[PDB]
């Protein structure tokens, strides 16, 4: 199983936000603690991405570039593992030291985002997904967003994505692969709405950060800036299965 032993391999370790849980919950502290762990699990998504097989064979400037679209889409859909494997989904399980109950989904003002990513957390279970079949839909969300001026080269892209396709296809492996595979796309596509509306709200936040006390790290704000703003008006799009 050379395909899965490496995904495995590479897969992140736990990641702290760093949030003072004996402290009332602020929607200023949550917010900030929320970008902090997302600059702190943008590194950890970065040393992933470059590990994953066939990944040298994108050009070096799509590198960084498919990273950074596929972001918040591969952060949501860890999230949501890990609020199913941990919590059954009582909660949203972003760091062991920042999980969200609804009184912080309130709080923070992302409670609608928080509710529909409970959603996903709770069809890792309806759906019986194994932990192989979420190490591999994964690894294929970092190749499902793409810009439409096109990549360095759209190619050796366009390649790689079949690749993962055929992987996914074979972790499945007739009537019965068909119906699963119908369901694990479903589910794939179902994570960029989520994604989207998290780039509004962090992009909105971002411009008012200066009058919410919300303090943003460096490559998140560059990310926020630059290249999120890219798909909120339509430059960039998601790849959508159906
Ligand atoms: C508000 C902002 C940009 O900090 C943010 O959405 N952060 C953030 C941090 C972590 C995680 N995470 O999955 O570990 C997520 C989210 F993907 F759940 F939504 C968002």
């Amino acid at each position: 199983p050379i395909f899965l032993n490496v995904l495995e391999a590479i897969e992140p370790g736990v990641v702290c936000a760093g949030h003072d849980n004996n402290q009332p919950d602020s929607f200023a502290a949550l917010l900030s603690s929320l970008n902090e762990l997302g600059e702190r699990q943008l590194v950890h998504v970065v040393k992933w991405a470059k590990a994953l097989p066939g990944f040298r064979n994108l050009h070096v400037d799509d590198q960084m570039a498919v990273i950074q679209y596929s972001w918040m889409g591969l952060m949501v859909f860890a999230m949501g593992w890990r609020s199913f494997t941990n919590v059954n989904s009582r909660m949203l399980y972003f760091a062991p030291d920042l999980v969200f109950n609804e009184y912080r989904m309130h709080k923070s003002r992302m409670y609608s985002q928080c509710v529909r990513m409970r959603h996903l957390s709770q069809e890792f279970g309806w759906l019986q997904i194994t932990p192989q079949e979420f190490l591999c839909m994964k690894a294929l969300l970092l190749f499902s967003i793409i810009p439409v001026d096109g990549l360095k080269n759209q190619k050796f892209f366009d390649e790689l994505r079949m690749n993962y396709i055929k992987e996914l296809d074979r972790i499945i492996a007739p009537t019965s692969c068909s119906r699963r595979f119908y369901q694990l796309t479903k589910l794939l596509d179902s994570v960029q709405p989520i994604a989207r509306e998290l780039h509004q709200f962090a992009f909105d936040l971002l411009i008012k950060s200066h009058m919410v006390s919300v303090d943003f790290p460096e490559m998140m704000a560059e990310i926020i800036s630059v290249q999120v703003p890219k798909i909120l008006s339509g430059k960039v799009k998601p790849i959508y299965f159906h």
